[PDB]
């Protein structure tokens, strides 16, 4: 017999009640504009499948964004469209402003509004508690809105978030691997960062939700507040799970694979073993004791699960103590 299907506990029939042309992105019509419109400044990064660069408009003067796209299914360019118009002027998301094909290469790209990023090595040494709380806030807000609008982001990881530490404005970025929650839909297992990947991309199982993204904010969590990056520190994808599974223990992982009827590879048949769920003040020491406290690991043990009915929505974890001060300071 085959898995046991799922279903999301919130934002589940969203897409249903919609207009088909909001989620129905493989028929949407893009009108492609002139990149030379643009210059390119200089290179601010670089993704697997992007290429990131500060660009200025030589019409209005204007500072911005350009992300070049890598050769990619017509398909999945459309839906990151899509799914940008869709999200525009949401809580903490990034803001398309144009999209551009350049006249010779015809090589598509994005143009994003302008952010700035703070020095990532700043963010070491003066991301003090209570900012971590903030900048997670933050966090949660963009992803409680497009699980929302029916969304998942599916690649939840620090080099997708901007932060301007000067304005403390956050940004949620790359789309690129976004995509419309349908209940009952079987989605790709091939996404994520490897040390961000949830235990239901590992042990693929394809009916996976907007829990997905909670589980990858649990292992930033983890990472900051115990000053260890990444938390979970895999060799390869079946490695992952061995890691993970020394730290949240074997025991719940098999009533999570007997719960839904996973089958699981024989490859993990055998690296897997036996582990006892470790106690969070294992990973505490003097350098990052000052990060972590009772209200963080009540928290942070509330998005690391396998299972993933039960992980902590974005709407939950807003509301968690661990944000008390946060929410009263936003007034
Ligand atoms: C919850 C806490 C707080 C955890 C945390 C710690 C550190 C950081 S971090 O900020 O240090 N992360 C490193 C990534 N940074 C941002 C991306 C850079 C490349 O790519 C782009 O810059 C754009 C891609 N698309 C865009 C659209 C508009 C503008 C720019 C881009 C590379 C440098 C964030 C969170």
């Amino acid at each position: 017999s085959g898995p046991v299907p799922s279903r999301a506990r919130v934002y589940t029939d969203v897409n249903t009640h919609r207009p088909r042309e909001y989620w129905d992105y493989e028929s949407h019509v893009v009108e492609w504009g002139n990149q030379d419109d643009y210059q390119l400044v200089r290179k601010l990064g670089r993704g697997k499948y992007s290429e990131v660069f500060e660009a200025i408009n030589i019409t209005n003067n204007e500072k911005v964004v350009v992300k070049i796209l890598k050769p990619v299914k017509k398909k999945k360019i459309k839906r990151e469209i899509k799914i940008l118009e869709n999200l525009r002027g949401g809580p903490n998301i990034i803001t398309l402003a144009d999209i551009v094909k350049d006249p010779v290469s015809r090589t598509p790209a994005l143009v994003f509004e302008h952010v700035n990023n703070t020095d990532f090595k700043q963010l070491y040494q003066t991301l003090t508690d209570y900012d971590i709380r903030f900048y997670m806030y933050e966090i949660l807000k963009a992803l409680d809105y497009c699980h929302s609008m029916g969304i998942m982001h599916r690649d939840v990881k620090p080099h997708n978030v901007m932060i301007d530490h000067e304005h403390r404005k956050l940004r949620l970025i790359d789309w690129g691997l976004a995509e419309f929650y349908h209940p009952g839909q079987e989605y790709n297992v091939r996404v994520a960062s490897r040390y961000f990947k949830g235990p239901e991309l590992l042990v693929d199982y394809q009916m996976y939700d907007y829990s997905l993204d909670m589980w990858s904010l649990g292992c930033m969590l983890a990472s900051m507040i115990f000053r260890k990056e990444p938390f979970f520190h895999g060799h390869d994808n079946y490695d992952q799970l061995v890691r993970i599974a020394k730290v949240l223990g074997t025991e719940d992982l098999y009533d999570y694979i007997d719960k839904y009827n996973i089958e699981l590879d024989p490859r993990f048949n055998d690296i897997l073993g036996r582990h006892s769920r470790k106690r969070w003040e294992r990973f505490v020491h003097s350098e990052n004791q000052h990060l972590v406290s009772p209200e963080a690991l009540d928290f942070l043990d509330k998005l690391l699960r396998y299972d993933h009915q039960s992980r902590l929505t974005a709407r939950e974890a807003m509301e968690h103590p661990y944000f008390y001060t946060v929410v009263k300071d936003q007034a």
